[PDB]
């Protein structure tokens, strides 16, 4: 049998990991675009977690389903409000679009508004 159940469990803890807080960065130890996203999200103001594969007990098959969930698997890969967004270069895009922020706000993580957009 191929590990299909192994996936599936990586899976159901990759949406759980997507959905612990409002943004959640899954990331690797070291990249610089992971170091850019964080400083990305740090300016706007907003609130998110740090999933960092590299480090991650499982995070290996953790990324496998991601790439399995999304058809992309890239690191850093940002989630807002439990939903993908992209990866370093979509997150700075919908930045400069200032098209990022909207979202940010209507998950209300940046801290600047908590009552959402």
């Amino acid at each position: 049998m191929a590990s299909k159940q192994e996936l599936d469990a990586a899976l159901k803890k990759a949406k759980e990991l997507a959905s612990s807080a409002p943004v959640v960065v899954f990331s690797k130890t070291y990249c610089g675009y992971c170091n850019r996203v964080k400083q990305l999200l740090t300016q706007v103001g907003a609130s998110y977690k740090v999933v960092e594969l590299d480090e991650l007990s499982d995070g290996s098959q953790l990324q496998s389903a991601l790439a399995h969930w999304t058809g992309r698997g890239t690191v850093p890969n940002v989630f807002i409000g439990g939903k993908q967004i992209g990866g370093c270069d979509t997150v700075v895009e919908k930045h400069q679009r200032n098209e990022l922020l909207p979202l940010l706000q209507d998950a209300a993580a940046t801290a600047k508004n908590p009552a959402q957009l």
